[PDB]
């Protein structure tokens, strides 16, 4: 039984748009940062530091200008970092115009997104799933090891830049990884046990997004107002999360992020929230660990996570496999968040069941189920591309 969006914590009704925003939202972000994913200490840090380390204006065989920038979350050179790859369409640069954005995290290493030998490899840890790693370094052979969830010359061919940070700058993905992460930083907490609503890591990978976007704002060859974040899986949660905190984002997207992403938690099918906090104790706050074989005590549940994203564009989508994510379940948290896209003009996926494969549903508040096992693939893209297309903020309000 779901709680419902649009009605408060004190039960009051949300009839109007100017309570949902300035009432609703900061309740719904204060539970979500409490009781799921931890508080996020602060936004922008001061002193936040941009370092173009390289510049190439013919990559890909004059396709994209490629930029590598260190985005230093202070000003001391000691202060933690992140690396930031950028690619941008010449075709839209040469014409004086600044290019829309794609911005999300990857698994294994800036390097792994494309095979582009002139990729900076990463030296941070990289778990040992990454393909062709050697003790959890990257290799040369790592190189576009995950080249298939990013088709970078059509996002390129249709007019869109495309960002990424590796998820591993922020908080390496393993049990003990926030110690080495950002929160180790920012918490700032003397002692060493985390707090009971300290964030974990899809906070800090969100944050990260973030940061990437305050980046954005300062690069002339980009339209930081139209930012789509876009993850897959893990890095979905935090896609999520981000564009749920951060409304600068324009555009979010949820490939198959599954449990503690888009599916309904309550609905305890496939991955459960004491599935994901005992394999995964690092994902989440402490404090979500309460209901752990009990869902049915969470105040919230996933649909809120997508209604936070309203009036903004939204695409939640699934694998027809990938039962584990909760296909129906991610679906149904779609639907569930729906009237609030309502109440803000917008339509979701008409239909009370997962439409067919490869047939998207709705409006600035989309679906969809391809065929296969969970991954990224390019018919994800291809709809993601239409959608960014259709829904994305104008170049223009003239
Ligand atoms: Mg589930």
């Amino acid at each position: 039984t779901l709680p419902d969006p649009l009605v408060g914590a004190d039960g009051t009704r949300v009839h109007d748009r100017a309570t949902w925003q300035h009432r609703r939202r900061p309740e719904l972000l204060q539970l979500f940062a409490r009781e799921v994913y931890g508080r996020t200490p602060l936004g922008r840090p001061e002193g936040m530091v941009f370092k173009v380390t390289t510049m190439e204006h013919a990559a890909l065989g004059g396709a994209a200008t490629r930029k590598e920038v260190t985005v230093r979350f202070g000003r001391d050179p000691n202060a933690p970092s992140m690396q930031l790859l950028l690619y941008v369409p010449n075709a839209v640069i040469a014409r004086a115009e600044r290019a829309p954005v794609f911005l999300g995290l990857n698994f294994y290493g800036n390097h792994t997104v494309h095979t582009d030998p002139a990729i900076a490899l990463s030296a941070r840890w990289i778990p040992a799933e990454a393909p062709n790693g050697a003790n959890h370094r990257a290799t040369e052979a790592a190189r576009g090891s995950d080249a298939q969830k990013w088709p970078v010359e059509q996002i390129l061919a249709r007019g869109y830049a495309v960002a990424t940070v590796y998820c591993g700058d922020l908080c390496p993905d393993r049990p003990d990884g926030l110690n080495a992460s950002v929160a180790s930083w920012l918490d700032a907490a003397a002692g060493d046990q985390r707090a009971p609503d300290a964030w974990g890591a899809i906070g800090v990978w969100a944050w990260g997004l973030s940061r990437a976007l305050d980046y954005l704002e300062t690069d002339p060859l980009v339209d930081a107002s139209r930012v789509a974040v876009h993850g897959h899986s893990r890095l979905g949660k935090a896609a999520l999360w981000a564009g749920a905190q951060d409304d600068r984002f324009a555009l979010v997207i949820s490939n198959e992020s599954g449990c503690g992403g888009a599916a309904l938690s309550k609905r305890i099918h496939g991955e459960t929230v004491a599935r994901i906090n005992t394999v995964f104790p690092h994902w989440f706050a402490r404090n979500f660990r309460r209901y752990d074989d009990h869902e049915e005590a969470l105040p919230v549940d996933q649909h809120e996570l997508l209604a936070l994203v309203a009036p903004r564009p939204l695409y939640v989508a699934s694998a027809e496999d990938d039962d584990w994510a909760d296909p129906r379940g991610e679906f149904l948290a779609v639907k569930a968040a729906e009237p609030v896209f309502r109440l803000f003009g917008q339509t979701g996926p008409s239909g009370e069941d997962v439409p067919r494969v490869n047939e998207p549903s709705g409006g600035a508040l989309r679906y969809h189920i391809r065929p296969g096992p969970h991954g990224m693939t390019a018919q994800d893209w291809a709809f993601y591309l239409a959608f960014a297309d259709e829904w994305l903020k104008s170049a223009l309000p003239a």
